[PDB]
């Protein structure tokens, strides 16, 4: 299985060497660390922590990066390419992508939230990426609280953890279009969710337009509170009308899902420490080991 550590005699400075691109990264842009730690879970709930998201389409083959959920919103593409270059130079052909990305996101917790854990390793790299699957296994922001638990039970996650994960969500930003459900048309007299606070929602209509698509360049911070630190305040605005995507607000709409939200909201240090657990498990999701699969050598295409 996956061990802490796999590169201590082939590539000894393999996880520092990518630290240190991301922290470089993240001195020039905030925003790559929540895009690393999204790309990591992207990564693991499809064919799992394989790589298989950062191979770019081809002529013949429409990959994962081109899925609805992932084009345009994924982001840190570049700071992985850094690290991988680095890690080539140091230890060629040895340390996988897939293991690179695991370890970025672990980086970008540390450097967002404070929060630090080791990550076990031997990640080997799959040779396989299409849209349509990522298209069907990342879950929606439209879905409800029992649609979002089926979905992490089909890989490996348990309620709880579906909701300690999603306090990803105290740092990074959405699109207009994954939440303007709530804002425009909704089954109400005003047309807004009920379960938004008005107030806020009034805001975001403002920067908003209905006819947001994906590909509208327009932004907004998952947190309110505090939208660049990796702490537990996601939760706090959850309870207070204040989540922002549906699939933010389903955290509330069930008896065991709203007291672990409370139970988060109430104590940093318990959650911050359940999210690395958590996170450890999801990169363990499906991986190839041994001399499955690859070490891919430039982590945008397979190797020839
Ligand atoms: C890559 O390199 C790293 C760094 O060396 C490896 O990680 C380290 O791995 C070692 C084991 O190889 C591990 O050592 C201790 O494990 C437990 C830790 O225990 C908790 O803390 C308390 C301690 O009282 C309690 O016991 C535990 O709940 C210890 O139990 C264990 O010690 C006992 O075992 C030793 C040796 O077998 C004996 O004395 C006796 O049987 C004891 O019962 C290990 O102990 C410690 O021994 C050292 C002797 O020199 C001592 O100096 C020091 O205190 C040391 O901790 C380290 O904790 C761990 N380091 C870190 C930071 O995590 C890594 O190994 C992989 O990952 C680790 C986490 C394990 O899962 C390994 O199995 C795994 O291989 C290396 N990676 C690889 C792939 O080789
Ligand atoms: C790590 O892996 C990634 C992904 O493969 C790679 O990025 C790709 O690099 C290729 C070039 O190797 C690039 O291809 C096109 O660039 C232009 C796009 O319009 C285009 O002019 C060019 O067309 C040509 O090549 C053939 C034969 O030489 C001829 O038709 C022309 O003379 C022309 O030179 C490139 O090609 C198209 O060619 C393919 C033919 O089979 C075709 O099937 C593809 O559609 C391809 O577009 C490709 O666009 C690019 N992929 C992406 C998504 O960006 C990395 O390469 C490096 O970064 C790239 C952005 C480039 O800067 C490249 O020069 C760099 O080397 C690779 N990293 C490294 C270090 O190798
Ligand atoms: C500090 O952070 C900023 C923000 O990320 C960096 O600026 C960006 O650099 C990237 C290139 O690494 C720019 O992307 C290109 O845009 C071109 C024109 O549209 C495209 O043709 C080209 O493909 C790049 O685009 C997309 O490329 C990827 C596909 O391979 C996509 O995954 C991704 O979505 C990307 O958009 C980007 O436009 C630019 N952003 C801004 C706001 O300027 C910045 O990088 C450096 O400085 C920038 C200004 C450029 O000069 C880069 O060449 C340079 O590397 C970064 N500082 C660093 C890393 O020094
Ligand atoms: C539980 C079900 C989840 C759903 C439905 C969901 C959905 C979404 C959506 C729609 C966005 C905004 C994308 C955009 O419009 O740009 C987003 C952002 C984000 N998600 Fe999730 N997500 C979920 C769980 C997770 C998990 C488990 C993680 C990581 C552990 C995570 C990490 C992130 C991060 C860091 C962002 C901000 C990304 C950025 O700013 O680049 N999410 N999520
Ligand atoms: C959350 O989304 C689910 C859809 O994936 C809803 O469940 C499904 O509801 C459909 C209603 O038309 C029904 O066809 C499906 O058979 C059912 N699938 C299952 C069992 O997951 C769910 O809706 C509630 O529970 C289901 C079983 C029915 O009783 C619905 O009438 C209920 O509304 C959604 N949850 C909520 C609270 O709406
Ligand atoms: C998407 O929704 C936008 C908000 O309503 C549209 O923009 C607005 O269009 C009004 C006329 O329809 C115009 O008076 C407003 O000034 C404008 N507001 C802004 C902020 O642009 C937008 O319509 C397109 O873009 C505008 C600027 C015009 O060129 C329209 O003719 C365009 O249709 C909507 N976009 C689409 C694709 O429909
Ligand atoms: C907030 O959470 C932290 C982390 O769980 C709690 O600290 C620990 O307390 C529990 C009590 O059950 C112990 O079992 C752990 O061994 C402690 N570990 C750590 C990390 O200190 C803390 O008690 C909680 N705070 C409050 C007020 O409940
Ligand atoms: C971060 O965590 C370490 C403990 O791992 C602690 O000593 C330090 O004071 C914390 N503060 C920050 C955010 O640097
Ligand atoms: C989950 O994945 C699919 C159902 O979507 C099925 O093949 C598999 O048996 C399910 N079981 C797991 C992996 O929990
Ligand atoms: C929490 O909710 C689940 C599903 O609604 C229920 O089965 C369980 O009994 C509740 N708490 C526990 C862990 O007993
Ligand atoms: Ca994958
Ligand atoms: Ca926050």
């Amino acid at each position: 299985d996956l061990q802490i550590g796999f590169y201590n005699t082939s590539c000894p400075t393999a996880e520092s060497l990518v630290q240190q691109a991301v922290a470089a990264a993240f001195a020039n842009n905030s925003g790559i660390a929540p895009g690393l730690i999204r790309m990591h879970f992207h990564d693991c709930f499809v064919r799992g922590c394989d790589a298989s998201v950062l191979l770019d389409s081809t002529a013949n083959n429409t990959a994962e990066k081109d899925a609805i959920p992932n084009n345009p919103s994924l982001r840190g593409f570049e700071v992985i390419t850094a690290a991988k270059s680095a890690v080539e130079a140091a230890c060629p052909q040895t340390v996988s992508c897939a293991d690179i990305l695991a370890f970025a996101a672990r980086d970008s917790a540390n450097l967002a939230g404070n929060i630090t854990y080791q990550v076990p390793s031997g990640r080997r790299d799959g040779t396989v990426s299409l849209a349509s699957e990522a298209n069907a296994q990342i879950p929606s922001p439209l879905f409800n609280a029992t649609q979002l638990i089926n979905s992490f039970a089909n890989k490996t996650l348990t309620a709880d953890e579906m909701v300690t994960l999603s306090g990803a969500h105290s740092i990074g930003v959405a699109h207009c279009s994954s939440f303007t459900n709530r804002l425009y048309n909704f089954n109400s007299g005003s047309g807004i969710d009920p379960t938004l606070s008005p107030s806020y929602a009034a805001l975001l209509r403002n920067t908003c337009p209905a006819n947001s698509t994906r590909f509208t360049p327009i932004t907004v911070s998952l947190d309110i509170i505090t939208p660049s630190v990796l702490d537990n305040m996601y939760y706090t605005g959850v309870q207070l009308t204040l989540g922002l995507l549906t699939s933010d607000q389903a955290l509330v709409t069930e008896a065991n899902l709203s007291a672990a939200v409370k139970a988060n909201a109430m104590n940093l240090t318990a959650w911050a420490s359940k999210f690395a657990q958590a996170m450890v498990k999801m990169g363990q999701i499906e991986v190839l080991t041994g001399t499955q699969g690859e070490i891919r050598t430039n982590c945008s295409v397979v190797n020839s």
